[PDB]
């Protein structure tokens, strides 16, 4: 069936890197309890960082970019988003039983004002999942300088371009998670990192699980960052592919956002949305429904074309 | 932030480690090659089903019942995550040192309320007020002890209505297994794990059997996705090849018999443990020579309050312990 529902990468991870994975791999270290953030994956991490002020204790990892997600909410009074945004937040701090706040985004997508400080956590992913949008770092400081702690959800940093990460250098209060589920085609592997203050970072390995990444995982995420050339050419792609078709979806009459992850948002009331929900489930075709519209997840060419059909003979 | 609980360091190993209770074998590299032999490349980019309906199907036919359903299994990203969330599913958590020393640690990690009650001298457990909203976590074999609980005893707690999250991490290396417990009680959960028995500690593939109504609750408080496509993979293949690790948990269990049978006729104070491990007794100024001795020869193992836990190891790694403990 055409997925394009979670934003996984249309790539498969490449064969050939898997085969490194296989000849890397030391047996006699399956049996061990292998190190959760291996010395030589934060190694690799940092050079991906390409930071000036980062280093190892500056740097975490996490089971998927979830777990610290999931971690983090265990460290903090209250953790805050603002619906729409990624759908497990909510999920998490509940199953957690973090206290959260949902403070629904301005009309204008724009952080709204939220009565937090200190002691609280405010996830805000940007890009912006599901509407893949960007807050300017304006955004985020206003935050920030409210002393509440930050969560800056990068799992499409890859696809947009900035990070606000450079902004650990002035506030000790954020912390940013990146991972390898989008741009390294490694969703399947659970590897997600994040990149704070040390005193941020410490107290994360107090909490998170001590082995949270799979000795092989690691091994794959290492590689992956091995070869960053690979993903950053098939990155090239979902962005172009990407911006290819949300300037159809606008030329097509449809409301959508300046997505800026490996994903478009389309606007739609629950009517016409889920008509072309129950079409494309006829179609063999799945993206992702929310609220207020639609989040196909970039494909193949052949994948998202079929999407960009659908709607035109629709609307 | 204020949480001053247990600082996140690194075992640094020595030539000999006896301190985790891992397998002393590799994982067969006849199944690696199995493993990456199935690994679809296209699953990596995917998010991949964390409990796989077919590793499910796998670990039923390991515990081979006829009750179990694919609704009374779980996964987690090894019986750490498992046991870390299950602290979330209750207001209190219920461990019984000397048990896993991991447990003090996730709750008191995660902010879940908890009670340490010592097993009493006899390696049995105390009389707690545990009821519902209760999670009481019990490792059978036992850690590090490795002495087994009898069946009296998890029915004990059972009846109170307490949720009893039995780990048997150590299963494997102990005949019995109180999964059909599960077909009388809903309020059980056995976790089990491929880290010990199977030489996968270091891929996170963990299982919970517990009633469908559970393993729903559990599947809504753990992560979506808390388990590699490669660690389930090598789950998979573990399983398909359960006759190998049988052979190595065999030799684990005829190699421990031979150490706690040489260890009794030293005088050690050994305790009956039925884990891939061996636990001594040991008073403070005498384990710590022993501690000083090993350190010396590169070997590491685990000292607790009333002694140490030795991992069982290859042949040649366990007469090594056995000599540097007759020099005593």
């Amino acid at each position: 069936k055409t997925y394009l529902a979670l934003n996984e990468n249309p790539f498969p991870f490449p064969e050939d890197l898997v085969d490194e994975v296989f000849r890397r791999l030391n047996s006699d270290a399956l049996r061990i309890y292998y190190d959760s953030p291996d010395e030589e994956l934060i190694e690799k991490i940092l050079s991906y960082l390409d930071t000036d002020f980062l280093s190892k204790n500056n740097v975490s990892v996490g089971n998927g970019a979830d777990e610290i997600i999931y971690v983090m909410m265990l460290m903090f009074d209250r953790s805050v988003f603002f619906p729409p945004t990624y759908s497990c937040y909510r999920i998490f701090a509940k199953a957690v039983g973090a206290k959260f706040l949902e403070v629904p985004l301005t009309k204008d997508l724009r952080i709204p004002e939220v009565n937090v400080g200190e002691g609280d956590v405010v996830f805000i992913p940007n890009p912006n999942n599901p509407t893949g949008h960007v807050f300017e770092r304006e955004e985020i400081e206003r935050i920030l300088k409210t002393g509440a702690f930050v969560a800056l959800d990068e799992a499409y940093y890859e696809f947009h371009g900035e990070s606000y990460v450079d902004f650990l250098k002035k506030y000790e209060n954020l912390a940013v998670i990146r991972t390898f589920s989008k741009a390294f085609s490694l969703a399947a592997q659970r590897v997600g990192y994040v990149v704070a203050s040390e005193k941020f970072i410490d107290a994360y390995n107090r909490v998170r699980l001590p082995f949270n990444v799979s000795y092989v995982s690691q091994m794959f995420a290492k590689v992956a960052l091995d070869h960053r050339e690979i993903f950053e050419e098939r990155t090239k792609f979902i962005v172009e592919e990407r911006e290819r078709m949300k300037s159809a979806l606008r030329e097509m009459g449809y409301r959508i956002t300046d997505s800026r992850g490996n994903f478009v948002f389309v606007f739609m009331e629950k009517e016409e949305k889920e008509r072309l929900l129950e079409h494309l489930r006829t179609k063999n075709v799945a993206v992702r429904s929310f609220r207020e519209g639609v989040r196909i997840t970039i494909g193949k060419r052949e994948e998202n074309d079929m999407i960009l059909r659908e709607l035109e003979v629709f609307k």
